[PDB]
């Protein structure tokens, strides 16, 4: 209101102590055109905000196995005071690094951790995004076949899934869901032969959420569509990110073409960058649960490839998962 006893003090001598924030990725790798390469945009974005570069404010820590978790996370606590775990996986491996340095912040992304002040969970409503995925592929096919590539089997993908099969219900029950896991994040090969079968057993869209294993639903999806003419073609819906850009393509009969019908977003970068400054600026989040959704656009899905029907049926589901009217399934 009045401040009335004061001094001038010189911008020179005020200064703001920043922080030094580093991500523990898992399997799947940063380049994952999903989950990880998402948290690394965030993290760099952050980085340059912030007048960093990497391994000079900044860095990842590519995770070879379960046991690099544990000293990634160490190595980490050497020159970084905030550190996100990525992924369901590191859930352990940061419980206890945040009992051995409780001078230092750790963010778990995926999953929650109970009771550790020095901890911050962060969850999305995958399940909401993961409807309106499945009312644009109930939307468009014309086999009324359609496949699920999940990654490793767990309370995270089952949420992609549950979400996924609910939404493809609302609008034809009749539609038959081909599920299948890789049981892993980080490998290609599994995605496409996985997507190879499901294509094969007249599947024609393929949603994949299995992070980089799903570089290989993209990689059979092409060869398929570049033997063959372009009303011919079979759909990937994108995850993560919006992955427009990996369904580039040319058919058989010379079409330049896109074979990504639409994505899940799912804005983990946008998470880093906001907890990223909130740690350097004191006010780190410990002991809470953040949970995005479809609301706060969190989650969304980007409705690339669809048809203007596919749009309506998309953007009516969307008001009735906001308005409460619909209630998605977790599981
Ligand atoms: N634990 C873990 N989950 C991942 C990884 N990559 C992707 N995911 C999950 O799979 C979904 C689809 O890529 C993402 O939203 C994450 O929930 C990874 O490397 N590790
Ligand atoms: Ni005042
Ligand atoms: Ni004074
Ligand atoms: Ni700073």
């Amino acid at each position: 209101s009045s401040h009335h006893h004061h001094h001038h003090m010189s911008g020179e001598n005020l200064y703001f102590q920043g922080a030094s924030a580093a991500i523990v990725t898992d399997t799947g790798g940063v380049d994952d055109k999903s989950f990880n390469q998402s948290a690394w945009e965030g993290l760099q974005a952050w980085g340059k905000e912030h007048n960093l570069s990497k391994d000079n404010g900044f860095t990842y820590f590519q995770s070879t196995s379960e046991a690099d978790y544990a000293n990634n996370l160490q190595q980490a606590a050497g020159s970084y005071n905030l550190i996100f775990g990525v992924g369901f996986a590191l859930n352990n491996a940061v419980k206890d690094a945040a009992k051995e340095h409780t001078d230092l912040n750790y963010v778990l992304i995926d999953d929650v951790i109970k009771d550790q002040k020095n901890v911050a969970s962060v969850t999305f409503a995958d399940n909401e995004s993961g409807y309106l995925a499945g009312v644009a592929a109930a939307k468009t096919t014309k086999t009324k076949q359609v496949g699920f590539v999940g990654g490793i089997e767990s309370e995270v993908i089952s949420r992609f899934e549950a979400g996924f099969k609910a939404g493809v219900a609302s609008v034809d029950p009749s539609i038959k869901v081909q599920v299948d896991y890789a049981g892993s994040f980080g490998d290609a090969a599994k995605g496409k032969t996985i997507a190879a079968a499901q294509y094969a057993a007249g599947a024609d869209i393929v949603y994949q959420v299995a992070g980089g294993t799903g570089a290989g639903v993209f990689a059979e999806a092409k060869s398929l569509n570049e033997s063959r003419p372009e009303n011919e073609k079979v759909w990937v819906i994108g995850v993560d990110r919006d992955q427009e850009a990996e369904g580039k393509y040319t058919s058989k009969d010379g079409k330049e073409s896109n074979f990504v019908l639409v994505s899940t977003l799912k804005q983990v970068g946008t998470t880093v960058k906001d907890i990223s400054n909130k740690a350097e600026r004191g006010e780190f989040p410990g002991g809470q649960v953040i949970v995005y959704s479809l609301k706060d656009k969190g989650v969304d899905l980007a409705v690339t490839n669809l048809s203007e029907e596919g749009k309506k049926a998309v953007e009516d589901a969307k008001a009735k998962i906001l308005d409460g009217s619909v209630k998605v399934p977790e599981k």
